């Protein structure tokens, strides 16, 4: 019996997966707490799962906590932090996302021979760091998830021999182009990757050899700290301070609308706040390319494709094409890199 | 041939009800015995039916028993309490004040397979809790009503699959506006309904999403259980006992005219209250706007249009309109908002 | 003068107190010998007084003996028993046990002529049965205590007619929620209390009147002796040995690591007891379900809430929750919950 693979994003923009089968799931990394819901189920009759997943918990001694989680934690005023949010990888608020995406993904009743091979995915930088903090957390997983209005559950629970941990974009390059970046690499060519996150923005590139076989560049590749969409909710945060001049707070649902389109519906009225919006995606992506010349010296012009991925590259596209016009380009999935990424080169064992 | 339908509201300030043909009667909820009328017969002969229900209901046993209701049973000095009556739905002044909503609605040759489907209702909080309450009544409805000096006896009965249970407030702004207030919510709105009546305020929002379709939250909307216009009548009457300085007390007539008016008639001279009439319509409106943001928090500036019905929001609007000025809004009909709201949204069935 | 309050439980555990001003105090029951600190002192900085009991205590014949109690006795690989501590209350390790609640209670500053009137803990069978035995030692009472690396010392002393006795589970439920419960108890239940101790556990009712005053079932209630926390630790005790397969005994202190964590650290290695540990508190959970209904019959169905207590129940809650779900309920402070209550209704005088 051939185990089963789940590859799931441990993201701070919004927390993607995908399992063995090309089912792939997506939602914010946005907790809030569970509470019963039986008026609002007459109103509106729940059919998309994933945007109301009400879900209970259990673990070593049944402590049952439910949760609003996903987009049902965003209709939540009372939801979780998201401007502030928990870098520790070993945080309850980490539990959440990671055991939730477990049961939106696996199957019904599977054997119990054809257990689930795990990856999973840490920053570049901190792939060393606080590997020992996930690999200790992921092997004592065992837990017991219940689902609230869709009433379906899986005995989670993961041991090593099926945990398997990447940095981010590890096998995204090498990998689901590996038949299509063939062509790409010839000899000494520098391929890029750079996954536009929300707190953090990972540049990771490999070095193709004489044997066309791809190596690892440490000290052309790192972490960017603090660069991602978080500096452009931050920016236009102010921007609607510096408008409206109420002093009035956006919440963490009308900041995240803002800068999706530009105009909240503030007092009856769109307040208009579209211009400093293209501007900070030029502004990340001019910090993009003068953080991509602090590790690339003339080696730039040893480039043959630059791939691009992250949420936030897939809006910065056109203004992140100014790193290398025609040269760089989007990847298939630019949010699900990561995900089949870990997915299929997960598959790889 | 087709089952028909008549939408009524229990309502405690006066019963709202409208059939599928569009008949509308209403009526204030007192109910008091009955007596044979006719020497007053000679005198007043009943041109205005709803003016004077004598009402004659057989039971399943049938052991009927007398009753004045309505407006009838508001010139009666007999009648029942009403002030300090429980909210329980399957009381006996229930099943009077339904079936008088029925027989004056009911339209003549209906055969016993054509059965009524009664849209009829609970409040928002008690949608959950008086539900099966009134399960356990609308099955228990097994009477035969009889009119006094009118004389048309209907076999009042009804089964499960011909009661509706809608909550209040819910097909009054779901339906009924659907294609008009659709023009007015774009983007993540929130419309809402808040339902001044007698006893309760049901203030029910709902949250419009991208689509344009509104998803209910049952977290920003409650029911002001014990907030209402009853307040209103308990307080004017003690001002009235000092100012009568006498000790009495207004009665369950001369108390409804009372805050209706401000004046009420003592002893050849209408006495005056018309000082601390507006003090209660300014008290009772501070809690129906401070007690709604308690619920609304900065998603208030989020909101596009909130409506107001029920008869104490009909007198209110002066002093409902400090809810958000040029935002609120008053349905065309505060009575019958959620009755023809019964009604539109009890055609899909 | 004023006569003070200070609240004291002697607990086997663990000794939980508080004053009047409600600076509360929680250490293990463990005393060992006081040896010369001078060393510790330039390394570590000796700041909580409750981390670093060093204490030198004169007797009013002053012999002088020196003690290590608590967290640092806890440290200590010569400590007390504490498996097999000896039952005798008028114990001179009770006696220090009390001289140290006693010591970090008594505030500095405290005017001349003023005393405490001090509350204590008794099994409720042995509150009468062990009840002068008590009752007598803390009329012996008078010592002075010294606190070393903190240089200050207590002389104290009692007498009859301050000191206070009642028996565990009174004043948690008697007062400290009969401003709040009194709401909800309204005619003929019982309200429920179990303080699940490290030794002893404690079922305790009280039968509310017509008049919404409580009243005591001496046959619906008992003392649970060899039923508690106590036997988790001899259960984890032959389930190292046993998984040990060598003989290798943990220290007192490992024992008390080994049901707060279940993974103990272990020649290099973290030995995983899990699988016992769970099964040892569901052990316990059960021993407690059988001993509730062996005093409720069909008047467990006579309830209106159950409270627990005990620092045991606290990481029971959930766990002790299959007697009655959701009509169980949980203290505040179940280390505290008898305290407080000593406290609160300690106030008589
Ligand atoms: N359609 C969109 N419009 C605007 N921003 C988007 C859109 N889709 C994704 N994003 C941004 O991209 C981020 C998602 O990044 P993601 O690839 O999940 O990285 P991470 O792995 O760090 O969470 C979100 O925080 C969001 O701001
Ligand atoms: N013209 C009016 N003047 C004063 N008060 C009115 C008038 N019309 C209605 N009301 C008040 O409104 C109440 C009716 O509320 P209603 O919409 O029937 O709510 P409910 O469903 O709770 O009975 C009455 O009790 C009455 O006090
Ligand atoms: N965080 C915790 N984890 C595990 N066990 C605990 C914890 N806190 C308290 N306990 C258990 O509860 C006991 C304390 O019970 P306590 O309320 O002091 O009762 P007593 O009055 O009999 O001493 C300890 O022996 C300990 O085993
Ligand atoms: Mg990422
Ligand atoms: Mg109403
Ligand atoms: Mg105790």
């Amino acid at each position: 019996m051939n185990k089963y693979t789940i590859a799931i994003d441990l993201g701070y923009g919004q927390i993607k997966g995908i399992n063995q089968d090309n089912k792939r799931v997506i939602f914010p990394s946005i907790i809030s707490s569970g509470k019963d819901r039986s008026l609002d189920t007459f109103f509106n009759s729940i059919d998309n799962i994933v945007d109301n997943i009400h879900v209970k918990i259990l673990d070593e001694y049944f402590n049952e906590k439910e949760y609003f989680v996903g987009e049902l934690a965003k209709r939540q005023p009372s939801n979780s932090s998201f401007i502030n949010r928990d870098n520790k990888i070993n945080s309850e608020e980490n539990k959440v996302l990671l055991a939730t995406a477990l049961g939106l993904l696996i199957p019904n009743d599977l054997p119990n021979d054809t257990k689930i091979h795990i990856v999973t995915g840490l920053p570049l930088e901190h792939f060393i760091k606080q590997k020992q903090a996930l690999n200790d957390m992921l092997k004592d997983f065992e837990h017991t998830i219940k689902f609230v209005d869709h009433n379906f559950s899986r005995n989670i629970k993961f041991e090593e021999s099926n945990i398997t941990l990447f940095p981010q974009g590890a096998g995204a390059i090498f990998s689901k182009i590996n038949n299509d970046i063939s062509s790409l690499l010839i000899k000494e060519t520098f391929i890029g990757l750079i996954d536009v996150g929300f707190k953090t923005t990972d540049i990771v590139v490999f070095r193709i050899n004489k044997d066309k076989e791809p190596v690892f560049e440490q000290e052309m590749s790192a972490t960017l700290d603090g660069l991602g969409m978080i500096n452009i909710y931050n920016t236009m945060d102010k921007a609607f301070t510096d408008n409206s001049r109420d002093g009035s707070k956006l919440n963490t649902e009308q900041l995240m609308l803002l800068c999706e389109e530009g105009k909240i519906f503030f007092k009856g009225d769109y307040i208009d706040l579209k211009k400093d919006l293209i501007k900070a995606r030029k502004t990340l992506s001019t910090n993009i390319i003068n953080k991509a010349d602090g590790l690339w010296g003339s080696r730039k012009n040893s480039f043959n494709s630059i791939m691009i991925a992250g949420g936030g590259g897939k809006v910065l596209y056109n203004h992140l094409k100014l790193i290398e016009p025609n040269m760089c380009q989007l990847i298939d999935n630019p949010e699900f890199a990561n995900a089949i990424g870990y997915l299929e080169f997960g598959k790889q064992f």
